[PDB]
């Protein structure tokens, strides 16, 4: 048994990037002892992500190996740091190195890089990996010193080509006992073997398994175009996320705060924008520390922004609006907003937030700042769907692709802070990162690609982690696909696409509590029920939408009412079918009226069928009342739409068979009474002003 | 001005028949002085109604004229008595006789009788009647004596031929100044001038007018085949019936009573016969003075007669039944019943009463006896139609014909006791008339004609008046046209043909009082109404008609009920459509349920549409209860059909939304509740016996 204290891990890292700090955490988890070479110098190895290079690593290693040139007692493993995570203990590592019977064991991959012509000089291996990879090797300190001493080349010369030619020496291969980890018992290179690697979970740690050779490797190396696939594995291995302990680096359980530059973007006609602008005042963060930027590209929202701006300017420390007259594209506006924080040393954090993002958690800004990340984003999903503000993986064309754990994250099966290749809609960026690591202005613009895809690619090219947190419920995304903007109040027609937001704005706030009972629903007349249904904003926008139509009912209008022996009981009304709002009102009946009816009438079941839906107008100048009659319906929904006293003086409904009078109608409330036989109801006269009501004859 | 005291009316009458007593009343009305010849002797004039004769009249007249042979001061008018009524005063009579300038004025007719060949010897008249009629003449006593003295012929020789030949003497016509009343200024002969005579009404008397000559005759003579047409006029002229004083001889305003022979005839399957037999016990007349005869020709009524016979035999003085086994035709049975009174000197009055006659007036037998007629009949009309138990006139074939005043009598515009040519169904005949005037037994039988037509013709041939009284409301006639006798209770199907009798037998006795309000209808549950609808006999015969069908509902029977979200709420029931009683029950809903619904639910209007009508059976052995559900109807009719306690132990209906229970159903009563939404009703379990209910789902 080789003593673990005789093991030394040597790596090269010119800066403490996120990939390096991720490597060190996996090393400190297994109690490895790591010596890092080159933390202060600059990288002279060229552009190793693009072409050949990395000779500066061997030069620093040769200088380091001169102290251990005669140390036969020391085992030394050299691995990369930016794209390597450790999945195994030193004891298992040394045990597997002894079983190999090699004095210097290199890693093996599927490609002969960089010179493909040397593929013949390699020995024939049956089913394992054939060629050498310099990204990770382990061996005796003396045998390594006899190899790394021969390096006398430029800093920008390929390091793997140097180790390959020394391995391809048949004599030197036999003398020093050089071998390649063919079946990935210690080193796992991902390039060319992506389908071979899967995760293997345990109670409090995670490893990887090579299903092609049935091995549990120790070193996971994301060489080449597999850096994203390693970020996926790095979210778990070794203790990134565990089934019993949860994630390992997130905050989980949670005097001036940092100054923030909030940047709102309205790049398309967005529903419920006045609700979004009113929510900016409610974010739980000291507003005197927030500087607001807002870019509105739509002229449809200029009145919305103007109504909210006096409150925004008085709330935040500073505000600035860039309206549609500047003719700014989405890429140019996001560059400008981000650069305003970059060029200000007082901007400690940058918070971009699109208009279609609804922040239900008012502490979102704090939560993301406490996570202490460079780029972190809150998880926002479309209500009841898998669509969300992040991607789990990329296609070969760097477009969308579903990751193996994408659904587990959206459904919040596994919770934590995840390294993901794409974020959007909302994210918090550290101010230092914008000045030190992405100082250029062309972050979103520059190339013919989506400004949002270029923003994420600009951070991946610099080795920045795009974090995504689903540790808490942050909010949801709106549906802006087909937003019909040609209405006096287009948010009324948003009951299908955004029902959760439609309910908060239009349905009465006490409706849901009334549906659960507890003494809200009243019974003013024997079989007439009274419950709150619509909000004051719903009543106002519906009345205004009717008057904006203008063409009310006059002579020769027939409503399905019953008086005496004829159906000649008219009203001055407008049907929902005339304004193109029939399907939208039927959906209100199915979702909110139907369930309320079956609760108040035990045994009755509705599908909320209704062919007669209309708004009645009562005025002393034209039809101020309605003579007694029956309704052609099983039950009738009678909803007021304005105030008694402020808008009209006059009675409401009167049921003759009971001598019961509804003399004081409530604005947002609704009446639910049977239409036939027992409820001969009469409309009391309106003496002053105008009285509006919404009425549907349900289940005829 | 000739003194009226010098006028003498001489007539011939061998017996005080009804036609003679009618003549004397018209004569005593105008204060005429009449001398009647031959009241004691027998008629030797032959058969004047068939052929020629009447010479015995001239012989008695010649003997009478010998005292007034020299009386120039005396005017004398000779007329018949059986077929003559006086319409004018003596003053008007003498005045018109003076204006004629004749010493002996004969009556004129349209036919030369008996010898038609003598029509040429008559003088030419332009437009009036040409030939002589011996039925009535007026002249001086001396001139008449010089004519009647020449009579020296047999008693059976024609009298008109004698007066005609004396008139056809041109010399004697000029000497004695003989003339004919051509234009009917005094004498009106009806034969050959029927269309010329109409009635002329006044305040307190009636006359006749000859519209062909515009005259008001004094003597109305029904010569030849016009005796019935005179009976019509005799009902008014002169004071028979007046528009201001009503009829003149009827009783109008009303110690042992006479003994009566009551004869009931059942010659066809008649509805409501048990009701008729129970009514015979209720006739207001001392039953110890009534002898009952009953002829039943239908075996269908043998059980009906047998059930009532113990009560009939114990009620009347004597009873006798002649059932269907005797094989008696209707003519033979009516001859036998009438002859049983004829051959009994203790039978003072004979009362025939058919089965289809419903006597609503319990004092009918008294009323007709107080009228003191030979043959009188109470007026009975089909309900709401003109069909009744009498004819107003006859056709030339002695079949039915409508008289001029037939509709005024049926509708009781004119009321009184009327001389009509035909009666049926019910009539009272004096016992003396059967012994003295119609002693033969073949009254109804004998000739190939209807036994009812031969009965009336047998009385007209003897000069008997067939009286008909509509002075009071006596009753009605049943409809026995198409009586479907193939049912366990055929009177259930009699709601269309005899609705007034159907209502008294089957509809609850307190239904009509409840329909007028006044605290009979109850409201046990908020919108559930409780009123009496059916009688105990209706419930019993309907249940028995269901069990007589036998095929109740078991598995896979679906009634239009609503529970949860399916219509799978069955019952053990039988629909009215299965027993051929759907149309009959729909008529009950329209006539009796509908009006009750519109009274209890002000504003609702029904036509009593119902596709689901059925009788439910609840038993502990099969389906003792019914789980909560709704009904596919606007309102539901729930009628009990038996007694709680005597037939079943178990609850009734339960409405869950009100916690109201109908624990004690009433047999003939009905429940009226809405079917949808508010009345989730549940059928309580039947613990013992059997529970029947009738239920209709009205207005679906
Ligand atoms: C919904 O219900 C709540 C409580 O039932 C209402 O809150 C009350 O509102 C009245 C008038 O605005 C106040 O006088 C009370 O003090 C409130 N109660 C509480 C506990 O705050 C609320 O107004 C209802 N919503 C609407 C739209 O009427
Ligand atoms: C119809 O109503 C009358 C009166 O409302 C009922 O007559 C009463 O009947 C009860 C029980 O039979 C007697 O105790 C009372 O004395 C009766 N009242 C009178 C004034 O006679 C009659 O019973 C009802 N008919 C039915 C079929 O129930
Ligand atoms: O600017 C640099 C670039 C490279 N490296 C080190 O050189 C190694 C080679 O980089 P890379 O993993 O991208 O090469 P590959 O494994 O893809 O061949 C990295 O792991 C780093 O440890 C460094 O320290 N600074
Ligand atoms: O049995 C008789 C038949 C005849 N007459 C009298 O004779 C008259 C002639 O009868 P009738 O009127 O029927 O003859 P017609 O007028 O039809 O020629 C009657 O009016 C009676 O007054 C009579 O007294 N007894
Ligand atoms: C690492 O070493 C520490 C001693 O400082 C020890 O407490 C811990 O259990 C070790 N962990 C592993 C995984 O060896
Ligand atoms: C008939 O004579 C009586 C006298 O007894 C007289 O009272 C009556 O008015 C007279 N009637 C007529 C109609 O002449
Ligand atoms: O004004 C009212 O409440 C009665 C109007 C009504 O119910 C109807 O529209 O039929
Ligand atoms: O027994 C009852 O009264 C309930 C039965 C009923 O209402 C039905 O037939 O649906
Ligand atoms: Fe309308
Ligand atoms: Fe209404
Ligand atoms: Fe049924
Ligand atoms: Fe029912
Ligand atoms: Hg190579
Ligand atoms: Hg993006
Ligand atoms: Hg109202
Ligand atoms: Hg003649
Ligand atoms: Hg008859
Ligand atoms: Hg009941
Ligand atoms: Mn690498
Ligand atoms: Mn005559």
């Amino acid at each position: 048994p080789v003593n673990p204290e005789k093991l030394l891990v040597i790596t090269v890292a010119t800066a403490e990037t996120e990939g390096y700090l991720r490597f060190l955490r996996s090393a400190e988890f297994f109690n490895y002892t790591v010596r890092t070479l080159g933390l202060g110098e600059e990288w002279r190895g060229g552009d190793v992500a693009r072409t050949v290079g990395g000779g500066q690593k061997v030069r620093w290693l040769k200088k380091e190996m001169e102290k251990y040139a005669d140390r036969e007692d020391m085992i030394i493993m050299f691995v990369d740091s930016y794209d390597v995570i450790l999945a195994g203990s030193p004891t298992e590592l040394l045990k597997k190195f002894v079983q190999s019977g090699s004095r210097l064991l290199f890693s093996a991959e599927s490609f002969c890089w960089p010179e493909w012509g040397l593929a013949e000089q390699y020995p024939e291996v049956g089913t394992g990996k054939r060629f050498l990879n310099s990204g990770g090797f382990i061996g005796f300190a003396t045998t390594i010193h006899q190899i790394v001493r021969q390096w006398k080349y430029k800093d920008d010369d390929d390091d793997q080509l140097f180790y390959t030619r020394l391995y391809l020496d048949p004599g030197l291969r036999e003398k020093l006992s050089l071998n390649l980890d063919h079946k990935s018992r210690i080193f796992q290179n991902l390039n060319g073997a992506l389908d071979e690697v899967v995760l293997k979970f345990d109670r409090n740690r995670v490893r990887i398994r090579n299903v092609a050779y049935d091995t549990l490797p120790i070193v996971v190396h994301g060489n080449g175009p597999t850096k994203l696939q390693l970020n996926y594995l790095g979210n778990y291995v070794p203790n990134g996320w565990t089934p019993e302990g949860g994630c390992g680096f997130c905050n989980q359980d949670r005097q001036p705060p940092p100054r923030v530059f909030l940047a709102v973007f309205v790049e398309q006609p967005t529903p419920f924008l006045p609700r979004f602008l009113q929510r900016l005042l409610l974010l739980d963060y000291p507003p005197d520390r927030v500087t607001l930027f807002l870019h509105n590209n739509e002229v449809f929202h200029e009145p919305h922004i103007a109504d909210s701006w006096p409150q925004l300017q008085d709330h935040f420390s500073a505000v600035k609006l860039v309206g549609p007259e500047e003719a700014l594209s989405p890429g140019e506006a996001r560059d400008m907003a981000m650069d305003l924080c970059r060029q200000d040393p007082e901007c400690e954090f940058y918070f971009s937030l699109d208009a279609d993002a609804v922040l239900t958690n008012l502490q979102t800004l704090r939560i993301l700042i406490e996570e202490n990340r460079k780029v972190i984003a809150p998880m926002l999903s479309r209500h009841g769907k898998l669509w969300s503000n992040f991607w789990g993986a990329l296609s070969p064309d760097e477009y969308y692709a579903r990751s193996e754990d994408y659904v587990e994250l959206v459904q919040r099966k596994r919770v934590g802070v995840w390294n993901v290749p794409y974020i959007s809609q909302a994210y918090v960026i550290r101010g230092d990162t914008l000045r030190m690591e992405l100082p250029q202005r062309d972050v979103f613009s520059g190339s013919d690609t989506d400004p949002d895809m270029a923003f994420c690619k600009s951070f991946r090219d610099k080795g920045i982690f795009l974090h995504l947190s689903n540790q808490h419920e942050f909010g949801r995304l709106l549906a802006t696909s087909r937003y019909d903007t040609e209405h006096l109040h287009p948010d009324l027609w948003q009951i299908f696409d955004n029902p959760v937001d439609w309910k908060e704005q239009y349905i009465h706030e006490n409706y849901s509590r009334a549906l659960e009972g507890e003494g809200i629903v009243e019974q003013p007349c024997p079989d007439v029920y009274w419950f709150p249904l619509l909000s004051e904003q719903m009543c106002d926008e519906l009345v205004a939408e009717m008057e904006h139509y203008g063409q009310w009912s006059g002579g020769r209008h027939e409503d399905s009412r019953l008086a005496g022996g004829y159906e000649n009981v008219p009203t001055v009304d407008i049907h929902m079918k005339q304004v193109g709002y029939e399907d939208q009102w039927l959906q209100l009946l199915r979702t909110y009226v139907g369930p309320m009816t079956e609760s108040l009438f035990p045994g009755y079941h509705t599908k909320a069928r209704a062919v007669m839906n209309f708004v009645v107008r009562y005025r002393p100048d034209e039809q101020p009342s309605l003579r007694p009659h029956h309704d052609s319906s099983t039950f009738t929904l009678n909803v007021a739409l304005n105030h008694k006293g402020l808008d009209y003086e006059g009675g409401g409904c009167r049921f003759l068979r009971y001598d019961c009078v509804i003399s004081s109608p409530r604005k947002g409330w609704a009446l639910l009474h049977p239409g036939r036989l027992t409820h001969y109801h009469e409309g009391l006269p309106t003496t002053w002003g105008t009285r509006y009501i919404m009425v549907s004859f349900v289940d005829p």
